[PDB]
């Protein structure tokens, strides 16, 4: 948990899809010299903390058990047009004072 | 699916064509070494469901049954001006006015 | 009827324009063992209906029996400034106010 | 006139600036086995016809004749903060409330 | 302190996350002949000085007595899908409601 | 000043920032032959005229003989979320409501 570049610091770029970065935590996880009970216990947990804030808000949405499967679905859909068109079309409507924060 | 690298996850990224990303899925094909019977399979049912959201939105929207090409000619406006115009608009028209939801 | 790499996929990105694309298609062509009329046929029936909706609703646009050398001036702005400026600025205002679909 | 590559289809991308593909005026023309007039009158002629709408209208606002280097100091802003802070960026506003187009 | 390509410029792209940026930071922090203090202290003083004003607004924010981690982890948080969602639902009816700046 | 490629279209981008433009100032200053004053009159007069407008506008603002590394700093912002967040956010709610520019 927490091993040279793989753990405590492997991060998702904003425009970095959750793809590359997983697989930054995969190859790096083979990369470090962990154990093997080691390399397990850092994906599950670290690569939801540490992974870009649009898929970070999937990981824990999906809800903790979401297979890893999953979660690459939910994340897949990080992007453009599917996860960009959502944060503008709802950030930019709630600033349209029916729901606006004072 | 499942066989190794080519059919696991073969991924369209937002960004990244239904066009360009139908030969990750079957050139990546080439590199499996699967029956074709294996093959076919992976072609139909791998595709549409872990392909680019904009475009499974899309596979599903022409349905089952429609040829690649037809798959092809929707998902050809993946992109901003084909599909991000139809995109940002339809979340941006929905909440805002009739489709607001609280 | 596109022989390997001919008609088969010469297909434009939504992000790439006509002018690059356009290349493709008589270039890859090139690479074609076809006879001399198949690429001339080639381009009347495929290049206008397997190309980027971008030039392709320019280009049914532009009307049937407009020279490649028209096709090429109509679809120059395709790409931010001709295409992608005027396509935001219409489905903006088209769903908002009179041409709003239920 | 026109030597291969040289005028024929010396054009400006769409996202490219008028940098760029002034650049490319300037490059292919060298490759052309042209007369000294001819060339001169190449620039004047075929660089504002398929230079880039963004970039071109601008050599309209500027207007025939200009020297150059106004050409170039009116196309600086092409591309995304200078000049798309006025165009589109305007046409989000004019459509909208008194330049509604019907 | 400030040894050449160190510190005396090392800086952030305007879009590029805190983390590529750094990746030089780091990198050549490294390759400097400074003094254990003088690096470290450089390390803090300029890693929020010359760091892209989206992540150096950020660190400021955060504000001093926050791990470095909290620095860039914050900063991972910059963006395109992320932090521009935030900002553009923000500014734009920051004017034009009750923030409107005359 | 006035040397080959140096000071007669060093250009900055459109999308290019003030750093990578300002570095092809200075090195192509190394390229051309001329006096020491020639290229220290060529920093000043130039660098600021032929600069992409988002940092053109910057200069101006920030006035006639701020230091290199003033113009450098508010001009970092030049970019997207620093820069274009303001200009938008501007531009969209000045046209709109009071300063509607008829
Ligand atoms: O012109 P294209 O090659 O089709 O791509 C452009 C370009 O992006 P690049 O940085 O990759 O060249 C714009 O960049 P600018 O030069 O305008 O900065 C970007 O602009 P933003 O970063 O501000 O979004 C714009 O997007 P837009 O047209 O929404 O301004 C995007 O076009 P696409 O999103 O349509 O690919
Ligand atoms: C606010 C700002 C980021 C500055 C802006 C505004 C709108 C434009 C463009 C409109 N426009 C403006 C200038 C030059 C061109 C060029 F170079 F691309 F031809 C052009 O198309 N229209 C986008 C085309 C496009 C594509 C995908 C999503 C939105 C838009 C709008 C670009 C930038």
């Amino acid at each position: 948990g927490g091993s040279p570049t793989s753990i405590l610091d492997i991060r998702q770029g904003p425009k970095e899809p959750f793809r590359d970065y997983v697989d930054r935590f995969y190859k790096t996880l083979r990369a470090e010299q962990a154990s093997q009970e080691v390399k397990n216990w850092m994906t599950e947990t670290l690569l939801v903390q540490n992974a870009n804030p649009d898929c970070k808000t999937i990981l824990k949405a999906l809800g903790p058990g979401a297979t890893l499967e999953e979660m690459m679905t939910a994340c897949q859909g990080v992007g453009g047009p599917g996860h960009k068109a959502r944060v503008l079309a709802e950030a930019m409507s709630q600033v349209t004072n029916t729901a606006t924060i004072m």
